DNA sequence: CCGACCACGCATCAGC
DNA sequence: GCTGATGCGA
DNA sequence: GTCGG
């Protein structure tokens, strides 16, 4: 919001990238500069002072002055008067549509909201959901919701077996008073890194939250990540709740922590942390936190009781959710 | 100044 | 089937 | 797009 101007111009910028130049680099770059100047707790007022920041070279400078100077940019102008590009941007927007299919779609001669449904014969299962709910989808979810909706999942957890562990994490967990989806992680005693004594752990949670008419659909499933819909019971006469994503991811127990670190994000954040991580000597992910050698190949992963215990390797000072972004 | 740039589960496809 | 890569959304 | 080997 202060530095909002410039943070949603390298935004749009990225997306652009992403979506229609099939670029992440350019993408990520864009991001990360958007990323550190979200965080800049001035308000900038030129390109040079902007690229003192890590992140921020030279044309990320220019575009800051011509914005700052002109109060738009020509190329964002271009990219916005350009159809084709406007129609592939679009079409990513649905859920299981990236740059790659998008790009054909336009190609096809399919790119607008009507031309999907006119051709839903084009689109896989997941694309054809993304397709039904796409107007919900768009939609940010109230943190009020938010809570309507941890709590259906927790309980109908423990009526499957009170030992399930389950943890909405996301922008959720780091306090958001709206969420775009709900990340939910899963633990149960019978599944570590050392052995998994039970089959169809996350199975069993799944179709109970099916059989309660809660999960509406499965965009992919596997035996330790679901991806799907679901929606809040409404009341008689009263419009529906849009569908929502949801996401439920079933980690080791023994590496909760790392996992519950993974899954609370932001992304950026992440990538930062594991950014820093690398150049502390170790690798993080969702499930471990190893020391490097010198060939690049990780080392046993290293004791942890909590996320600060993460922090503290990659020698920084604990951040609770809130502050991750 | 060229090249690397977090980490991975699930779906699918090419080569075998 | 499997490996390795593409694609997709984390 | 950046910045670092
Ligand atoms: N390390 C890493 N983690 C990611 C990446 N993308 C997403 N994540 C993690 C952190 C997230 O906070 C969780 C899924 O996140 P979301 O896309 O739903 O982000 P988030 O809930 O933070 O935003 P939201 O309010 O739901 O729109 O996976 C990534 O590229 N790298
Ligand atoms: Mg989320
Ligand atoms: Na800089
Ligand atoms: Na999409
Ligand atoms: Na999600």
């Amino acid at each position: 919001t202060l530095n909002g101007g410039i943070t949603d111009m390298l935004t749009e910028l990225a997306n652009f990238e992403k979506n229609v130049s099939q670029a992440i680099h350019k993408y990520n770059a864009y991001r990360k500069a958007a990323s550190v100047i979200a965080k800049y707790p001035h308000k900038i007022k030129s390109g040079a002072e902007a690229k003192k920041l890590p992140g921020v070279g030279t044309k990320i400078a220019e575009k800051i002055d011509e914005f700052l100077a002109t109060g738009k940019l020509r190329k964002l102008e271009k990219i916005r008067q350009d159809d084709t590009s406007s129609s592939i941007n679009f079409l990513t927007r649905v859920s299981g549509i990236g740059p790659s299919a998008a790009r054909k779609f336009v190609d096809e001669g399919i790119k607008t909201l009507e031309d999907l449904r006119k051709n839903e014969d084009k689109l896989n299962h997941h694309q054809r959901i993304g397709l039904k709910y796409f107007g919900d989808f768009e939609k940010r979810i109230p943190r009020e919701e938010m809570l309507q909706m941890q709590d259906i999942v927790l309980n109908e957890v423990k009526k499957v077996d009170s030992e399930y562990i389950a943890t909405v994490c996301g922008s959720f967990r780091r306090g958001a008073e709206s969420s775009g989806d709900m990340d939910v992680l899963l633990t149960h005693p019978s599944f570590t890194s050392e052995s998994t004594k039970q089959p169809k752990l996350l199975h069993q949670v799944v179709e109970q939250l099916q059989k309660v008419h809660f999960i509406t659909d499965t965009l992919s499933k596997g035996e330790t990540k679901f991806m799907g819909v679901c929606q809040l019971p409404s009341k008689n006469d009263e419009k529906e709740y849009p569908h929502r994503r949801i996401d439920i991811r079933l980690i080791p127990k023994d590496q909760y922590y790392c996992g519950v670190l993974y899954f609370t994000g932001s992304d950026i954040f992440n990538k930062n942390m594991r950014a820093h991580a690398l150049e502390k000597g170790f690798t993080i992910n969702e499930y471990t936190i190893r020391p490097l050698g010198v060939t690049g190949v990780a080392g046993e992963p290293l004791p942890v009781d909590s996320e600060k215990d993460i922090f503290d390797y990659i020698q920084w000072k604990y951040r609770e959710p809130k502050d991750r972004s």
